[PDB]
């Protein structure tokens, strides 16, 4: 039998909202697998939906963080310091575009409403990584969740497709520069699953069942398929992976046309 | 011989600042091809040289726009559909970002710094093709530049890669949006040439040394070849190519270690 | 009006069966730029058409030559350097793979089918490439054909993916060996053309009618549009472009879903 | 704790040599996780070690079995089907290109080396899937072994690099034909590892301690990282994950230059 045991190991996870968030299967498999667990949240309307996730972990810190409030993200960092010391693992699981943004085309995107979304969904990872940085130790992990139309066009994706792509540049550079300190820094490109955010992807049930039909596995992956890729990258295991996007997606983006 | 004449066309051409500008060299194959072309520059203070280019083409229109404000690309568009009535081909030749974001780490990449390099060198694309598309005809098209770092880390390219990656994504959805009307978007991806922007890159003269050391053809490639590629691409010998990435870059991309 | 004037220069087309063939679209486009153009046939039983496109290019030379058949390779280039001296362009238009081999499962392929397919569709273009090397002139370059099931999978294409991977990979290496003589090689991934070898792809019609729904030009291409960037990648307008793979496919390959 | 156990399940590693084998230091992980593994070598000649492998991992089965030799294959298959009843994981670690095809250039490359090189690197995959796929459990994969060079051009891997193309294509299409069953299929691209067959790539000390300077982790990649990969790539904890190329490189190729 193989171990995975994460004691002694402290992990922040950014981005939980309910027990169907990615981030927060992520952060179940590494309190499961032995890692102390701070969960951030975006904005105090969630905090009694976070009380309950710390609560089916058996255990968690929360902190209340909006990535776009710089005030707000140093205040994480300096309580996540004192309560932790160092810090091994940190899962961002935060995006965000204005619903007008998703609905309408691409090519209409309002030039405010462009770059919230890559201020939440891309610039977020810079800013949580510099302040990660001097409390991330040796062997230490950054993992991201991004999607497959940050390469190749998803109808009604639109600037989140774009957020991706800067998302994914981004993991390249933060590996390149963290990995000196033996920090590693990756992207877990999930498949579609049916999160509270996948209400604002127009279009999502076409997108969820074509997935199930074209897919190889024929099949829709699962949150513990998202948690486990999490928990693996975060751990020991893959202690010569960095810089990469590693996508959990039934071998979706593989495909091209068929029937 | 074959010949490729663009006689009618009506081409606008943003970001020009000198005449090794990559822009310029893509607005003068058109000029030569037979198009006529109107050049966009930044700011008031670059209009003396924007009027030296516009001489160098044997006349050009000019206007003035900063992709930053939104009611200067709606005057600029309004003054296109005067002169033309319409247009051709829109080459979008534009990207910036602050030289403390070049110079440090990505990762020290202040907020603010990030927001423009993205707003002026990926979300400008967007901000453009939006307003031309009305005036854009049936056989027209959109040339955006990148770079290679959108792909593999360039070090201290830093927030420009990440603007790239942006910029090629926008490529992909925007040749979706405008294909239905005719109209094809590419990005062309040259290697390093000396432009004024050049020297806001630091370790240019490396990545320069580093491109003739590696590249296939052992040199570095000439911004009349990115004029060369962007002609064709808006040209009708293109006509079934849109969202792609091309490189110019003497192969330098497809090489791994030596 | 621009010129691509191709007047001195010397082509060798290897793969022409019929007027429909994307090796005969790019020859037809070479020879309207004022190239010479030679045409090669696998076999005698392809000859009369054969005649009948050399006919079409003002009475083109032809050779006869099965890529299989080493010796036939030999005489080929030797009548090539006979006729021509040295040659400036090759397109290499050629592959195969069993019918049992594209009929199963991918899986399923026979170690003879599958070598075949690779030998026929892979090997032959380093075969090609090394003896027309000597002849080869600066400036001068390779150009093959490729397809998008390389990267991604599209049932049935089966062997022929993996031969094309292959094909693609032999690209980069040929550039990179080739570039020091000042010879390009490229690879153009055309989306789907109802050529004769078509018929060998089951479900080809299915195919062929999804693209027409789902690319952003909402159109196939054409095998013009082949021959035209076949032409502009052997032109000197592409002077700074090696070791790549060009999709002219209507943008259909950058959609990823629906 | 989170535990991985793999009690009760049946693993083939085809193609050890050596304790410091890429085959071996995955199937140590399958043998610790709790899988009973068996080994197959290549020739009478690697018994003995073969053998003290086996004695390594605390028992394995063992067979004997050249990829090149269709009776040898299926006597394999019939072996383990007679010693485990079904499979559930097979690892494939082969590679080989004759010595004259990696010491040269690419282009230089004869017909019978090329073709054995995608015979015994890249189709044997395809003739181990298909005696795999009816023994093969739901819940079942195969992982094989790559280079990244199959993307980017790394002078003398020559051929391998060829080859490699063609097997990452073979993940993508056996991934999709295997996939209705509930069997998984990818590969791990490794970076540089010193085994027995490093040494039969031309400079590979030199490209070993380059990756070292350049690479975002400032070392190389062990063994046991490619093992503990192909583990996770097996295991249930990767139940989501098909037809991808995972790189364990210490993020090697993610560099564009420098
Ligand atoms: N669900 C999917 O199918 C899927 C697929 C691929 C990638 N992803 C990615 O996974 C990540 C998590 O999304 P999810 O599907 O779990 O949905 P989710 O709604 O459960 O999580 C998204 C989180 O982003 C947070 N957030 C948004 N704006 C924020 C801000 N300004 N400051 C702080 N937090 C903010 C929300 O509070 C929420 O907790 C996202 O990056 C998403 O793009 C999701
Ligand atoms: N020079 C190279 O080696 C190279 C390589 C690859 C890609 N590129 C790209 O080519 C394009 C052209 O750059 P170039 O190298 O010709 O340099 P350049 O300086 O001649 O062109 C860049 C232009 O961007 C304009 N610009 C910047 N901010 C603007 C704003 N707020 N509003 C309006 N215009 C603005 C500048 O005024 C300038 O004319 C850029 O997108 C660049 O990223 C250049
Ligand atoms: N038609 C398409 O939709 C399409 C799309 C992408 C790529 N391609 C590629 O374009 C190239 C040309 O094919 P095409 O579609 O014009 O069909 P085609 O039938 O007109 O040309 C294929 C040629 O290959 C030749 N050939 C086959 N085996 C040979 C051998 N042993 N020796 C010498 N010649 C041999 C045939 O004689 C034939 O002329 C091929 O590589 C094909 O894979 C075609
Ligand atoms: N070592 C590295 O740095 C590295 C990096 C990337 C990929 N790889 C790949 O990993 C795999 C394993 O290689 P390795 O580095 O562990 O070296 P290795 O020498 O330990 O393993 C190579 C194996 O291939 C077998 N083989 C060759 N021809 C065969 C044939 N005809 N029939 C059956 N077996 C045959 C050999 O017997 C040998 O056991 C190969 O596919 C290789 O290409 C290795
Ligand atoms: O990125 C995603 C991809 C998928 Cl398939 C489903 C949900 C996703 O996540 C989001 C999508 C849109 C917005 Cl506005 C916010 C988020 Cl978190
Ligand atoms: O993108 C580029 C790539 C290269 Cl190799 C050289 C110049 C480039 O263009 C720029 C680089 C930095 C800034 Cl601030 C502005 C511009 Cl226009
Ligand atoms: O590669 C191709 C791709 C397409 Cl869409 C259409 C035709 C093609 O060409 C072939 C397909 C199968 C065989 Cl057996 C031989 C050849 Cl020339
Ligand atoms: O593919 C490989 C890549 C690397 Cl970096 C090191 C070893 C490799 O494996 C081989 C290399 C050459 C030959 Cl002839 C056979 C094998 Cl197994």
């Amino acid at each position: 039998m193989l171990t995975v045991d994460l004691s002694g190991k402290k992990a922040l996870v950014m981005g939980v909202t309910n027990q169907r968030s990615l981030g927060f299967a992520i952060a179940a498999k590494l309190k499961e697998a032995g890692a102390e667990v701070a969960l951030s949240y975006q904005a105090e309307r969630l905090r009694p939906e976070a009380e309950k996730l710390a609560e089916a972990l058996g255990g968690a810190l929360l902190f209340r963080a909006d990535v776009t409030q710089d005030e707000e993200l140093d205040a994480l960092f300096a309580g996540v310091k004192e309560a932790f010391g160092g810090l091994d693992y940190l899962v961002h699981a935060i995006a965000f575009a204005p619903r007008e943004a998703m609905e309408g085309r691409y090519i209409d995107t309002r030039r405010q409403d462009w770059l919230l979304a890559l201020e939440v969904s891309a610039y977020s990872l810079v800013a949580v990584a510099r302040r990660a940085e001097p409390l991330l130790r040796e062997g230490g992990g950054i993992v991201t969740l991004t999607y497959y139309a940050s390469e190749k066009v998803v109808p009604k994706y639109n600037v989140m497709a774009i957020a991706k792509a800067a998302l994914e540049a981004s993991v390249r550079y933060l590996a390149y520069e963290l990995g000196p300190k033996g920090v590693r820094v990756n992207a877990i490109s999930a498949g579609p699953v049916r999160t509270v955010a996948a209400r604002s992807i127009p279009g999502f049930t076409k997108m969820y069942d074509r997935v199930a039909q074209t897919a190889p596995l024929r099949r829709n992956i699962t949150q513990e398929e998202v948690g486990n890729l999490g928990l693996f990258l975060l751990s020991p295991l893959a202690s010569g992976i960095t810089g990469e996007v590693v996508y959990v997606d039934a071998g979706y983006h593989i495909m091209g046309m068929e029937l």
